[PDB]
C-alpha cells in the first residue's frame, strides 16, 4: 500500500520536496515583499530575502530556512492538519519519501515572535504541534533523513541537486560554508542561485529546462510544457509575458469552478495569481505569467474586471498564443497532435468567441476526414483546401455524434463518387461552432444531411 | 450467475491518498497503460506454464489483447486471453483495492481506473481450469466488492470500466486508439481494437492489430525510437523516470545471444539494501524465464537494469543453476564488458548526464576497482573526483584530465582523504604542494579510503597521499 503505488507514482523522483520547499520560499518572499511596500516595518530587520540550505552530516539533518513572509498557526494547521500553501503540503509530506523525520518551525511577517509555530511528525499519523518562540521570521524545515539518503549531507551531491530546482527561482537560494579557519570556525553562506526573476533575463540565456522548470514552477504541474513564448513590449503598453502551453489538460478544465488565468506582477511586485481577465475563455488552458508596467500596484480582482489597460492587454496577450500555437504546428507536428489531443475541444469554442481571430483560429484546428479511412483529427482546413477538386467551391463537413456515425452513415456518396473530401465532424461543439466558423479562406462551408431542395 | 456475494470492510486510509490522487490527475490516461502492461506480463507467464503442459493453450494460441467501447453504454473492456486469475487471487489482490476506495502495478491501474471510471468489473477465468471455475468481480471502489462463481469459456481477463461522466475521451475511437497506440508500441503482446460494421441489416465484427507485436529487443537498433526505448525501460523497471542511457547489441556465433542494458537516472530507494530487487530480466530463445536474475551482474554494477535473451541456456535454467553455471559466468563476464563500454561512451557523448550518473552512483562504482581487477583499469577512467584545479568541490576530475596537468617531471597522483571536502581542502598541510603547483585530488567519500588501499596506479602513474591522523 504505502510502498508501491508512490514508489512509483511519486518516488520516482525523490527530490520532489526539495523543488517545492524551495518553491514555496520563492512565494512566501512574494508576498511579503508585497506586503512591505506600504509597510516597511515587515521587513523587520533583514529585508534581503533569500532561502538558506544546510545540512549536518552527523546529526543526519537537512534544513531549508527562508525569511518570508512565514506562518500563522491556522495557516499552518490548515495544510498540514488536512485530514483528522499548497505546495508547502505536498513538499512537507513529500519529503518522507526521504526522511523518517521533518519538523517544521515558523514565526508569522508582523508578529511577536512569541507567535512562532512549531509543527513535526514521524511519518506515521502523530504529529505535534507548539506555540513557540521564533526570532527571525520565515519558515525553516528540517528533515532527519533515513539510511541510505546521504547523498543529502555530501556538500557536493546537494549543491548540483538544488541548482536543478533553482536556476529558475528569483529568490536566492545559499548554501552554507564551513572553512575551518584558524581556531573557531567560520560559518558562510554563498548562493548556487543565480538569483534573477525569470522572465526578467533576456531569452538568449534560458535554459529549455529553465522554462520548463519555471513552467512546473507557476502553474504547480509535474508535466513539461509543449511551448512557450517570451515577449518583453515597450511603447504603448509596457509589459513582459511568459506564456506557456501544457502537455496534458487540467483535471479542472472543464469546470464551473476554475484554475485559470495568468499570474499577475505590477513592477516586478507580485499581485495575484490566476488573473482570468488575461485570457479569454476559449484560452483557459494557456498558463504563465504577466508583468505590467501601466498597472496600479494597488489593483484589484473587481478592477481588472472593469479594466480596459486590461482588455487592451488581453487581446494582445491573446494575439500571442494564437502565433505560439501556429509556430508549434509549423515548428513540430507530433507535439501539436499532442495539443490538439488535450486541448481541442476548448480552441473550438472559439470562432464564436474571437472574431477578430478567426482566422487565425481557423488555422489552428484539425478534422476527421474521408481523406484518410481513419478518425485521426490530422486534418487542416488548410490541407483540405489544398486537395479540393477544380470547381469545388464548398467545403463539406457531416455532422453526427460519432466517427462512425458520420462515416458510412449518411447521404455523401454522390460527393464521394465526384472524389470529393468531407469532414467528418463528431464532437459535442462542433455543431453550435459551425453556426459561426462559415467561411475559410474564401470558401463557405456546407453540411451534407437531410431535407432540401429548392 | 450463481452465488453472488458481496464482501465489504477494512480500515485504512490517509497522507498517502491525498498524494497520491495529486499524481493520479497528473495523467487520468494512465489506468489504460497498467491495464495493458498488465495483460503483456499475464501473457508471459501463460507461455512459461506453457511447454510443461501444452493443454493449457485449450485451442487459441495466438495471445492477445482486445479494445473495445460502447458509448450509449458508456464502457470500456480491455480483455485480453493470457493466463487469468483464481478465485483466490481475485479475492486477495482484487479485494485489498476495493477496501481502500474512498502483483504490484496491478494496483495503480486499477486505482487510476476508479479515477475515471463509477464502476470496474472483471469476469476471469484461470488458464488450465473447467469454464465453470470462471470467477466474476466488481466493485463501485467504495469499501465492498461482490464476488460470484461464473462460466466463462474464454479463457483469461476481461476487465470493464464504466465511465464516469465527463470522461468521453475513452469513448472516442480516435481518442482512444492513440494512448493504446502509445503505450504498446514497445509491447509484443498484440494489442487490438474493436473494428465494428454494420453489414446490410447486420453488423460484423473484426479486429484489428494497432500494435507492432514485435518483442522490443528483437527489433533493429535503426528500426526503434528513442522514445519505445525509454517506455520499454520503465516497463520491464518499473521506473517512472527515463534512463540516462543503454546498449541494445545481439551477438552471434560463439555466444549466441541479445541483451538491452539500460543506465537509470536515479538511485531508487533500496541502492544500499540487503532486500535488494537488482538484477536482469532473463528470456531464453524469447520466452520469459525469470525477474530481478542478479547472477548476470557482478554486485559494483547492481543499479543496471535490463535484459538478456540467451540461446545457450535451457529452458530449464533455475536461479540455482545459473549461479553454478559455466555458460553464465561468461555472460556476466561478457556483459560487465559492454556495461563498461556503454558507460564509458556515455561520458563521452554527453558529460552532463554522465556528470549525472556519476552523482547518482558514482559510490556503488568505486567497490569496482577492487572487486573485479580484470577491469580496473577502464573501471579506473570512469571514475571522478573533486581536485583543487578548480575552487569547487565538484566531482568533475577524470583521472585522465589528471594525468594531464602534472607539471613536468611530476609521477605520482595526489590525493587528500577527509570526512568532507572541507577538510580535505585546506584543513591540510597542502601548502608545500600548493607552492610546487601541484594537482591533488580530494577525496571525502566514506569508501574513497577503502579504495585507495587497492587502487595503486592509473597511467603508469602511483598515487601517494598526504596523510595526516591526529587523534589524542
Amino acid at each position: 500500500q504505502l510502498l508501491h503505488l508512490m514508489i512509483h507514482s511519486l518516488y520516482s523522483n525523490k527530490e520532489i520536496f526539495l523543488r517545492e520547499l524551495i518553491s514555496n520560499a520563492s512565494d512566501a518572499a512574494d508576498k511579503l515583499r508585497f506586503r512591505a511596500l506600504s509597510n516597511p516595518d515587515l521587513y523587520e530587520g533583514d529585508g534581503e530575502l533569500r532561502v538558506r540550505v544546510s545540512f549536518d552530516k552527523d546529526k543526519r539533518t537537512l534544513t531549508i530556512s527562508d525569511n518570508g513572509v512565514g506562518m500563522t498557526r491556522d495557516e499552518v494547521i490548515d495544510h498540514l492538519g488536512t485530514i483528522a500553501i499548497g505546495q508547502f503540503g505536498v513538499g512537507f509530506y513529500s519529503a518522507f519519501i526521504v526522511a523518517d523525520k521533518v519538523t517544521v518551525r515558523t514565526r508569522a511577517a508582523g508578529e511577536k515572535p512569541e507567535n512562532g509555530v512549531f509543527w513535526e511528525s514521524a511519518g506515521e499519523g502523530e504529529y505535534t504541534v507548539a506555540d513557540i518562540t521564533k526570532e527571525d521570521r520565515g519558515t525553516e524545515i528540517t528533515l532527519h533523513l533515513r539510511e541510505g539518503e546521504d547523498e543529502f549531507l555530501d556538500d557536493w551531491r546537494v549543491r548540483s541537486i538544488i541548482s536543478k530546482y533553482s536556476d529558475h527561482i528569483a529568490l536566492p537560494v545559499e548554501i552554507e560554508k564551513r572553512e575551518e579557519k584558524d581556531g573557531e570556525t567560520v560559518i558562510s553562506w554563498e548562493k548556487i542561485n543565480k538569483a534573477q526573476a525569470l522572465w526578467t533575463r533576456n531569452k538568449s540565456e534560458i535554459t529549455d529546462e529553465e522554462y520548463k522548470e519555471f513552467y512546473k514552477h507557476i502553474a504547480h504541474d509535474f508535466n513539461d510544457p509543449l511551448t512557450w513564448s517570451h515577449n518583453r513590449v515597450e511603447g504603448k503598453q509596457e509589459y513582459t509575458s511568459l506564456l506557456y502551453i501544457p502537455s496534458q489538460a487540467p483535471w479542472d478544465m472543464w469546470n464551473r469552478d476554475h484554475k485559470h488565468g495568468l499570474k499577475l506582477y505590477v513592477q516586478r511586485v507580485f499581485i495575484m495569481d490566476d488573473a482570468e481577465q488575461f485570457m479569454p475563455n476559449y484560452l483557459r488552458f494557456v498558463r504563465g505569467l504577466i508583468d505590467s508596467s501601466d498597472l496600479p500596484l494597488n489593483v484589484s480582482r473587481e478592477i481588472l474586471q472593469d479594466s480596459t489597460v486590461t482588455r487592451n492587454l488581453r487581446n494582445a496577450l491573446t494575439k500571442r498564443v494564437l502565433q505560439m500555437l501556429e509556430k508549434l504546428a509549423k515548428d513540430d507536428a507530433e507535439k501539436y497532435q499532442t495539443f490538439w489531443q488535450q486541448f481541442g475541444l476548448v480552441l473550438k469554442e472559439g470562432p464564436a468567441e474571437d472574431f477578430a481571430n478567426q482566422e487565425a483560429i481557423a488555422k489552428l484546428l484539425r478534422f476527421a476526414s474521408t481523406h484518410t479511412d481513419s478518425s485521426a483529427q490530422t486534418v487542416s482546413l488548410e490541407d483540405y483546401v489544398s486537395r479540393m477538386k477544380e470547381g469545388q467551391e464548398k467545403i463539406y463537413y457531416i455532422t453526427a455524434d460519432s466517427y462512425a456515425a458520420a462515416k458510412s452513415s449518411p447521404h455523401l456518396e454522390l460527393l464521394r463518387k465526384k472524389g470529393i473530401e468531407v469532414l467528418l465532424l463528431s464532437d459535442r461543439i462542433d455543431e453550435w461552432m459551425m453556426n459561426y466558423l462559415t467561411e475559410f479562406d474564401g470558401k463557405p462551408f456546407q453540411s451534407v444531411s437531410k431535407v432540401d431542395e429548392s
